């Protein structure tokens, strides 16, 4: 998959999304991805995060 | 699944979870997950919560 | 299912739901629960009630 | 049919129902369910009603 | 069905109809009901209507 | 007043209102007007019906 | 006022009301409009009910 | 007033009304306007209608 | 086919439809109508109109 | 003030409030009102609560 | 005003306007302004428009 | 299909399309449709534009 | 002012505040209040926060 | 003003802006502010554009 | 698949999207495209972007 | 003023706003404040911004 080439290269690096927060993405597979680090503008938010795919609008790399 | 995986870590430690409140991970399956000791930012909110993950937007571990 | 076990032990007890009101799960199965004298912030409402699990949020327990 | 057993001592009864009214429980099957005798706050509306069971949130017992 | 039974005993009466109008129920099947001499509170709207079960939320009689 | 002058001639008369309901036009004046044997399409809704005219959009001679 | 004038007269008299609930009419003045035995379709709501004309849309005399 | 001119031009003939429906704008002053004959895209409307300036978008004329 | 057969018997004559205009019901299938000088209140709109089944409310013969 | 005669009437007795909860009305004025054991359905809120006037729709004596 | 100036230089261009369509700007006063040849995408909409100002989010200058 | 064959025949000409812009039927098929050379009422959009049919409301030829 | 004094009362406890979070009721005055040590469900928010009373739905001492 | 201060100095460079768009600021003063060379994200859009503070939520100097 | 033959055409060129921002089209498949310097109206948006079809409205070639 | 009082000592502080973004607290007076190096969850948003605290819910100090 594109999708999955794409978030294997994107594996590490800082990630903006899109439900409907940004963080590092730890890993992922094709139901849902996982996030260290989430921070929103504000602040730290939590040390980890799952989001299914299903939910998810954009991934987008910084 | 990751999620499988991820959850069972996470079982114990207190989440937050978005629906559309915050407690301890007791339990899940593929169906719901089940928290313990829900609080809202007011306070409690009570014993126990089902959630069914269909409409689960994100969890996140605290 | 983690549905099932604690649905089973929530019989008997009050509990709050939220679809889209609280009281006593009086029973329920895999499509829908039955509530018994149920309340709403300003008072009473039903001898009982009927809820589909399709539609409902969460249920939690008091 | 939890539905089923509790619709059968329902019947006769009046009942309220929230659809995305209240009145006499006449019948009901899978698909759908019929009030007679539907009524408004503000007063009468109309001899029968038929709900599909799909679109229905809650029913109950009064 | 109690949808089949129902429908053809209301043929011929005025019905008021929630898509999302009254007139007379002029004839129906498993997919659409057909009204005639359509009015809206202010006057009439047109000789005939069509409206598909899909998108109908209740239907009541007058 | 226009408004004052074309409602005179409307008294008497059925009329329709959008207010953010149909019936004979009882009276009026600078802050409300008041509605006799009000209608909705799907039949009554009581004596009479007070309106003021800020909330009022239009009013419509039949 | 045919404000002050009618609702002088429907004073006694159950009314509905749109805020944006029905009961009967205890008393009024310029600003507010006070409800006893006050119901909603499912039941009895309270003793009695304060409502600003500020926030009332129609009123309606049963 | 641009308004009054124009409107004083317009007299007469046909224009189309948004509001928050088009027909011959008959009369009008500073805080409503009289349209005659109404029509909309179904058919007839109204012999006559009132409307206040303060909810007007737009008045075309045609 | 109800639909089917109405459907018929409406091609050629001036209908309504909703989506979310009226013209000349030119012809149709399953899956779409095609509509013919279609005009809306205020003019003509475009010389045809294809418009999906899945997406109408309800046509409506004038 | 009817309002100031009721809600003195009301000192001290449970009500429920409509803003966009229930508790004692203990205290009042014109711009705002306190209330005292605010709670929700699911439990207690909080040991007051202040309120303006100008965001309540209804205030409902128990 | 910069307002007036600009609207000045722009009398007799072809403008588009935003309310909640595009012509030329033929006048204007504080009040209002009016449009000549009025087009949408789809074709013509009418000889002229009155539009409010009140009820302007921008004006441009095509 | 009714869509195919009108589609065919609208090949080459302008056409205006509602999605949840106007331009030539560039190409299309089961799936989607091309545009080309759009235009919006304020001006140029694109050389060209892919839509798919799933989310289109109605396409309209002028 | 009911509201003076019963802030004056509040300075120095925790209380909740809806905006359209909870902490410390450091100060106020007639146009604004002044949280310290803000938290969220999930955590820490800021070290402080202004807030117009304008805007305040209302405030609650836990 | 703070606003007219730095109005003054934001003159000339590329500036967004909020109503409820991006281009440079050519002019402004209490009531408006003047965009020339105005673009999308897609295009250009108008040699100028008009809009009021009244309407503005924030504008941003790039 | 009209779809894929324009996609490859499109490869490369800056283009836009609506979901539910514009950049370079770097690739695509069925389920996602990936856009390559990511921009807003304001700046820039970020290294990459990924978007799946599903939500996706309309592309568009610049 | 509490408001010029506290906006002094936040002066040079990086501070969160909610409008209807965060960054260093430039200055402020009555109608407006001035935010530099303004940035974005995603990252920079613009060298400035001004914001009048009539649409600002809150401000907070990070």
């Amino acid at each position: 998959s594109l999708l999955e080439k794409v978030l294997k290269e994107w594996k590490g690096h800082k990630v903006a999304v899109s439900v409907g927060f940004t963080g590092t993405l730890e890993d992922f597979d094709e139901e849902v991805i996982l996030l260290k680090d989430v921070v929103d503008v504000i602040g730290n938010r939590g040390k980890q995060m799952l989001i299914g795919l299903e939910d998810i609008n954009w991934i987008m790399l910084l």
